């Protein structure tokens, strides 16, 4: 019978964040569930709070959740958010990891916006994925969340705009399926890179799996990928995937991406289709 201080109830683990994981809670006063990340005060390196704050500075933005709370209680810092649905990676494994075109078209759109909003308030995200995206609740079940922002990072300053340094020989930061060829060659990370993975991630639900899934382990990934080129990975599908993959890998350092052309891309393919816009995702369509 756990309890964040006074007002929330500690419940089951829901989630696994980039630095600690995520928590079911209920909120004593409202008579209402929300979603709990702790952290020992004691930890050697503290990211709650400047997490929270990233949280904060995006509030507002379409598809960015809500902090309810954050701060210090008993022997934790403490950050409580509203609670949003399922990842897509869950949604994937429940529509038999397939998507249809016409959800990956749906979802694209979406998620270039979501990044092209985070990149305005001059944060790259930096772990670009399925499990960080969420579907929101009730009235918001057809609009995707980004959530997870540990690894986020400025790259430029906001009052100047002065963008951050090119560097090398970095570390990777983030998820290995996912990450940007440039990011395995050690480069500093930037705008490009956060949409050259959601290519990956848009790839991954046409396909079900990426061909450097399933294979030390970090240099045969960069390989396999580094080996495979953008018509072998999208043969068999749409022209504007490796259309979308070959502008991202285009992109200089400092580069501002073009989220419009990127995005009409999709929206033509779309109207080629005759799908209907109605946000009737393939997991609505499940019994
Ligand atoms: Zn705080």
């Amino acid at each position: 019978e756990l309890r964040v201080g006074n007002r929330y109830r500690l419940g089951r683990k829901i989630g696994s964040g980039s630095f600690g994981d995520i928590y079911l809670g209920t909120d004593i006063a409202a008579g209402e569930e929300v979603a709990i990340k702790l952290e020992c005060v004691k930890t050697k390196h503290p990211q709650l709070h400047i997490e929270s704050k990233i949280y904060k500075m995006m509030q507002g933005g379409v598809g960015i959740p809500t902090i309810r709370w954050c701060g210090a209680e008993g022997d934790y810092n403490v950050m409580v958010m509203e609670l949003l649905g399922p990842s897509l990676e869950d949604l994937f494994n429940f529509c038999s990891r397939k998507f249809s075109l016409k959800t990956v078209l749906l979802l694209a759109d979406q998620m270039i916006s979501r990044i092209e909003y985070i990149h305005s308030k001059n944060f790259i995200h930096r772990d670009v994925k399925p499990d960080n995206f969420l579907m929101g609740l009730g009235k918001k079940g057809n609009l995707v969340y980004i959530i997870d922002f540990g690894l986020a990072k400025k790259y430029r300053d906001a009052r100047t705009h002065q963008h951050i340094p090119y560097r090398e020989n970095k570390n990777l930061t983030g998820t290995a399926r996912y990450a940007s060829i440039n990011t395995h060659l050690g480069i500093e990370q930037s705008r490009r890179d956060d949409l050259e993975s959601l290519g990956y991630v848009l790839m991954y639900f046409n396909l079900g799996s990426l061909p450097w899934q399933g294979l030390q382990k970090y240099e045969r990934i960069s390989e396999k990928k580094m080996s495979t080129p953008i018509e072998v990975l999208c043969k068999g599908y749409p022209s504007e995937f490796a259309t979308y993959l070959n502008f991202c890998r285009s992109l200089r350092f400092d580069d501002k991406p073009d989220y419009s052309y990127l995005r009409q891309l999709f929206r033509n393919l779309f109207h080629r289709q005759g799908f209907s816009y109605d946000y009737v995702f393939d997991w609505n369509m499940l019994k």
